[PDB]
């Protein structure tokens, strides 16, 4: 039994322009086919984005965050992960920040 999760390698906020997307490298936790769910959430209000990649067997995967067509402030956090037996684990490990601006 393992406690799976994610540990982002991007160790600070990202400076983007408008219409920019980002790429946050994450050395993920949990060894085996895990369903990795994470939230790219806005601190701006509630445009919380959610992405789920099943059976991540990587433990070192750089994530590509969707294009931000508006300068704002976002945090990529971890929602939940899933063991290959179908066991969802509450993810609470380091998060990333994506700060988008308008050029």
């Amino acid at each position: 039994r393992v406690k799976p999760s994610a540990s982002l390698k991007l160790h600070h906020d990202l400076k983007l322009c408008l219409g920019d997307h980002s790429s946050v490298p994450v050395a993920l936790k949990g060894q085996g086919p895990f369903t990795l769910t994470y939230d790219i959430i806005e601190t701006f209000s509630s445009k919380r984005k959610t992405f789920e990649i099943k059976e991540i067997k990587t433990n070192e995967y750089v994530i590509k965050t969707p294009v931000f067509t508006t300068g704002g402030d976002y945090i990529l956090s971890l929602v939940s992960i899933k063991d290959s037996t179908g066991c969802v684990v509450g993810l609470s490990q380091p998060d990333a920040k994506i700060q988008v601006r308008r050029d």
